C-alpha cells in the first residue's frame, strides 16, 4: 500500500528511486533497472547486491561554497576516514568516491557519513592503470580539500583531458595550483588563504596534503607503517581527530587563539599559558563556560575576563580583505570576468558571515557573563536573607536578655538591701548590660542592606537593557540580500561575463557602521555589567564578617547569661552551705 | 525691532494685526485703518478705545462639528455667562456676539474665554428695530445650541430674508426646528439626540432655550428676578453651573449613570442610592479613584466593581445607531444629496469617536484596578517582612530559651541531687518546655510563604500582559480615516452631491471587531486581576492572625522565664532564711 516516493539517482544497472510508505515511512532506495544491462554484469550487480548486503547538494548551497565549518570537515575525517578503514580491511575498492557518493545522516546533530565525473576518477583510473587504495586516497584528500576551498584541488574548471596532463607536471612536495587570468599557472605547497580552519593542525594537515595527493601511486600514503596497519597519513588522522584544543576568544580584544593541550595540563598551567599568550595575570585574568559557570581550576569555547581592567575599549578585531577586495573597494564597477567575480563574492560574504559570527560570539559572552552576575545576585541574597534573619535574632535576644538582667538587678538589688548580695557580681553584670548595649549592629545592616536594595535596583536596571540583536537580524537582512546576489551572480551563463558590484561594497558599509553600533552598545553593558559585579564581589566579605561578628556576640551573650545563671547557684550553694 | 506677526481680523475701523516682537513675544492685536473710516465713526472709534482699554474655528474642526464636549459647554457657559453678566452690569450691548469674536486663552488646561454674519443678528436687529440685553440673549443661546448641534438653531442653511420670516413662525415652547428633505417644516421642543450631554441638566437646559430663544424680546429672558437682577435663566445657569454630579462607569455593564448630588450625601448613603439604581449589595459595590485608591466610606468619573462577582461576562454597553445610519447599513451606495450625507457621517465618526473613548475610559479603570492591586502587593510584602522577621525573631527566642531550661533543669536536677530542690518547679519546668516544643509555627509561615511567593509570582505574570491599546491605536488609525472621509466629503462644492460610503462602513465592521477582541482580552485581564486579589484579600488575616499567635508565645515564653527568674529568687530569700 504504497508508492514510489522520489527517484534518488542513477547508476549502471539503472536509475535509483527512493520509496516511503507513507503510513509507515518505509524508506529504502532501489536501483531499478533502466539500462538494460548485459547478463555478466547482472551476475555481477547480483553480486554486488550480495556485498553491499554483506553531501554535493550541501557543497553548493552559497553559505557553503566558501568551504565548510571546522567541526564539519573533522567529522567529515572520522565518518569517512574511519570508513575507508574499514573498507580497506575489507580489500574494497569503491573507485567511486565522490560527494554525490555521501549520504547524510542527521542523529540528533551527529551527522553521520556512510559510503555508497572525471575530477574524482583518478590519472591512472583515467589512463586505465593498475589501481590500489591510494587511488581512493587521491579522491579523499581531493575532496577534503573541496570541502574548504569549495572547488578542485588543481586548476579549477580545465578540461581533463589536459587537466591530468598538467597533473603530471605537478611538484609532489607543492599541493595547490591557482591560475592566473593571464593563465600563469604557479604551485602551492601551502593552504589557499579563505579557509576556516586552525594553523595548529592545519600544518599536519598541509604534510598530510602532501602525501595524500602525490602523483605517484606508490608514494600517495605511501609510508605505510605495519606497526598499525597505516600510512602516516592515518597516523596524523589518529592524532588530529584525537588532538584537544581549548578555542578561547579574548573577549577584552575580540582574538580567538588556539591551543594545543597536551593531556594532563592543569587549568592553572594554563592560566600560566594564556598569562604568557596574552599579559594577563592570573589573578585577574578570568574565564567561564559558555553557558556562564565559572571555570573549576581542580580541573584539568570559553570566554577571556580581565579582573584588574574596569572599562573595555573598543575591538582590537582585525578584520582583513584581500587584494582583489581592496581593488572593489577601489572601484566596484570594472567590468571583469565571472571567474573572479563568484570568487571574490563567495569571500565578501564570507567575510560579512564571519562578522555576524563575531557578534554571535561575543553576544554569547555578553550573556554568559550576565548569568554569572545573576549566580552572584543569587548568592547576594542568599547571604541577605541570612543577614537579616539572623541579625533581627540577635536584635531579639538583646532584647530579652537585657530585660531579663534588669529583673535580676532589680531583685539582686533588692538583696544587696537585704544585706546578702555582693557588689562585684553587681558591678559586672552592669559591664555586661552595658557591652549589651554596645552590641548596637542594628544599624550596619540597614545600611548595607541598603547597599543590597542600591545593588539589585541597579541589576533590576540592567534587565530592561537594549539588545544589539535588533541589529543582528539586521546583519542576517545584509547577508542574506549579499547571498542573494551571490545567487544571482551564479545563475548567469557565460553571457553576463562583466557586472558591477556596488551594492554589496554598501552592505559592507552598512555592515561596519552596524557593528561598530553594537560594539559600543555592547561595551556600554559588558562595562556595566562588571561594574556592579565589581561592586557585589567588595560587597560579600563586608557582609560576612558583620555576620561572623553576628555570631560572636550571639555566643557571646548566652555565655554571659549562662554565666549570670552559675553565679545565681554559687550563692545558692553559699546560702545552702550558711 | 519688530514686525508685524499676522493679520488677526477686519472691522469697521479697518483690519486688525496682530503684533509680535520675537525677542520678547509683545504680543498685541492692533485693528489698523484700512477703512478710511469718517470722522463721527473715527470720534466713536477712540470712544470704543476709551471703553474696551475701559472659537468657530475651533468649530469647524471635524472632531468639534459633531457637537462640543460636556465641561466644555459648561465652562462656555461660565466664562461667557460671567462676561455678559459683567456686561450687563456695565450696560454694554456688544450687538456682535458670535464665535469669531471669543478669543481662546489656554491657562493651563483651563480654556478661558473673553469678549471682543446674519444668523447671529437678530430679528430686530434685522429689521432695526428697538433693542435690548435679550438680544444678546437670543445670540448667546443661539450659539450654545450650535456648541452641540454643529448648526444653527433654526432652519440651517436658509437665507434670512424668508428664514427670519420663519422665526417669526416659531411655536415660543419649541425650541428646534428641522426641516425634511421634503421641505416638511417640523418643530421640536427637544433637543436633537446626537449630543453628548447628560439629560439631568438638559431638562432644565431645555426650559432655558424656551426662555432664551423665544423671539418675542420682552419674553426672551422675561422673568427677571430683581431680587438678584437676573432671569431665570440666570437662576438656572447659578443652578447648573454648580450642580454637582458624579458620572459612574459600571465597569461590570459597561454603562455610564450620572447623579445629581445633594450638597450634603454621604458616601454610604450615595452607595445606598447606587445600590438601589444598580442591584449591587454595598458590601460587594466597590469604588475606587480614577488614580486607583479605593474611596473613603468617612468622606462625602469613579468606577464600579462588583466584589461577589467574579467573571465578568461581554459588555452590556448598547450603542445604538440612527435610521439614516441604519439606512447606509442596509445599503451605503444610495447616490443622495451632501445636506444628508455631512450630518450622516458626522454621526459616524461622531459614533466612533464614542467606542474610542469607551474603550479609552475601560483602560482607565483596567489600570486603576492593576494599581489597587499593586498596592494591595505592597501591603502584603509588608506583613511578609513582618512575618519574616518577627518569626525568625521568635524561633531565636525558642531556641535560647529551651537552652536556657536545659541548663536550669541540669543544674536544678543537681540540686535535686543534693536534696534541695522540689519536684512541682520541675514539672512545672519540664511542661514549660514541652509547650516550648509545641510552639512550632516555623512551617506555617513557610507554607503561607510559599502561598506569598505564589501570589507574587502571579502578580509579576500579570506585569507581562498585553495591551488592547494596540488595537486602540488602531482605532485611532480607523477614525482618522474616518476624519479624512469626512473632511473629502465637506470640501466638495455642491457639484458633488452624490457620493458612496460603503468604505466607512467597512470601518464600522473593523472596529466593532476589534473592540470586541479588545473587550475579550481586556475582561480576561480584570478576570485574572480580581482572582488573584480576592486570593490576597483571603491570605491578608490567616498571615495577621499568625502574626498575633507569635506575639501571644511572644510575652507568653517572655513571662515563663522571668517566672522562673523570679522562683529561683525565691528558692534563694527561702535559702537565706535557712
Amino acid at each position: 500500500p504504497w508508492e514510489m516516493r522520489e527517484r534518488l539517482g542513477t547508476g549502471g544497472f539503472g536509475n535509483v528511486c527512493l520509496y516511503q510508505h507513507r503510513e509507515l515511512d518505509l524508506k529504502i532506495a532501489i536501483k531499478s533497472c533502466r539500462l538494460e544491462l548485459s547478463t555478466k554484469n547482472r551476475e555481477r550487480w547480483c553480486h554486488e547486491i550480495q556485498i553491499m548486503k554483506k553531501l554535493r547538494k550541501l557543497l553548493n548551497k552559497p553559505e557553503n561554497c566558501c568551504g565548510l565549518k571546522e567541526s564539519q570537515i573533522l567529522s567529515l575525517l572520522s565518518d569517512i576516514g574511519s570508513g575507508i578503514r574499514y573498507l580497506h580491511e575489507n580489500k574494497i575498492i569503491h573507485r567511486d568516491l565522490k560527494p554525490e557518493n555521501i549520504v547524510l545522516q542527521d542523529v540528533g546533530g551527529k551527522i553521520i557519513h556512510k559510503i555508497i565525473t572525471l575530477q574524482y576518477l583518478a590519472p591512472e583510473l583515467f589512463e586505465n592503470k593498475p589501481y590500489t587504495a591510494t587511488v581512493d586516497y587521491w579522491s579523499f584528500g581531493t575532496m577534503v580539500f573541496e570541502c574548504i576551498a569549495g572547488y578542485r584541488p588543481f586548476l579549477h574548471h580545465l578540461q581533463p583531458f589536459t587537466w591530468h596532463e598538467k597533473i603530471k607536471k605537478k611538484d609532489p612536495k607543492c599541493i595547490f595550483a591557482c591560475e592566473e587570468m593571464s593563465g600563469e599557472v604557479r604551485f602551492s605547497s601551502h593552504l589557499p588563504q579563505p579557509n576556516s580552519l586552525c594553523s595548529l593542525i592545519v600544518e599536519p594537515m598541509e604534510n598530510w596534503l602532501q602525501l595524500m595527493l602525490n602523483w605517484d601511486p606508490q608514494q600517495r600514503g605511501g609510508p605505510v607503517d605495519l606497526t598499525l596497519k597505516q600510512p602516516r597519513c592515518f597516523v596524523l588522522m589518529d592524532h588530529i581527530l584525537n588532538l584537544k584544543i581549548v578555542h578561547i576568544l579574548n573577549m577584552t580584544s575580540a582574538k580567538i587563539i588556539s591551543f594545543l593541550l597536551p593531556p594532563d595540563e592543569s587549568l592553572h598551567s594554563l592560566q600560566s599559558r594564556i598569562e604568557r599568550e596574552t599579559g594577563i595575570n592570573t589573578g585577574s585574568q578570568e574565564l567561564l563556560s559558555e553557558t556562564g559557570i565559572s571555570l573549576d581550576p581542580r580541573k584539568p569555547m570559553v570566554y577571556l575576563f580581565d579582573k584588574s581592567k574596569t572599562v573595555y575599549e573598543g575591538p582590537f578585531a582585525s578584520r582583513s580583505l584581500s587584494d582583489c577586495v581592496n581593488y572593489i573597494v577601489q572601484d566596484s564597477k570594472i567590468q571583469l570576468p565571472i571567474i573572479q567575480l563568484r570568487k571574490v563574492w563567495a569571500e565578501a560574504v564570507h567575510y560579512v558571515s564571519g562578522l555576524k559570527e563575531d557578534y554571535s560570539r561575543l553576544f554569547q559572552g555578553q550573556r554568559a557573563a550576565m548569568l554569572s552576575l545573576l549566580r552572584y545576585n543569587a548568592n547576594l541574597t542568599k547571604m541577605k536573607n541570612t543577614l537579616i534573619s539572623a541579625s533581627q535574632q540577635l536584635k531579639a535576644k538583646l532584647e530579652f536578655f537585657h530585660k531579663s538582667i534588669q529583673l535580676d538587678l532589680e531583685r539582686y538589688s533588692e538583696q544587696m538591701t537585704y544585706g546578702i548580695s555582693s557588689e562585684k557580681m553587681l558591678k559586672a553584670w552592669k559591664e555586661m548590660e552595658e557591652k549589651a548595649i554596645h552590641y548596637a549592629e542594628v544599624g550596619v545592616i540597614g545600611y548595607l542592606e541598603d547597599q543590597i536594595m542600591s545593588l539589585h535596583a541597579e541589576i533590576m536596571e540592567l534587565q530592561k537593557s537594549p539588545y544589539g540583536r535588533r541589529q543582528g537580524d539586521l546583519m542576517e537582512s545584509l547577508e542574506q540580500r549579499a547571498i542573494d546576489l551571490y545567487k544571482q551572480l551564479k545563475h548567469r551563463p557565460s553571457d553576463h561575463s562583466y557586472s558591477d558590484s556596488t551594492e554589496m561594497v554598501k552592505i559592507i558599509v552598512h555592515t561596519v557602521q552596524s557593528q561598530d553600533r553594537v560594539l559600543k552598545e555592547l561595551f556600554g553593558h559588558l562595562s556595566k555589567l562588571l561594574g556592579c559585579k565589581q561592586k557585589i564581589i567588595d560587597l560579600l566579605p563586608k557582609v560576612e564578617v558583620a555576620l561572623s561578628n553576628i555570631k560572636e556576640a550571639d555566643n557571646t551573650v548566652m555565655f554571659m547569661q549562662g554565666k549570670r545563671q552559675k553565679e545565681i547557684w554559687h550563692l545558692l550553694k553559699i546560702a545552702c552551705t550558711q
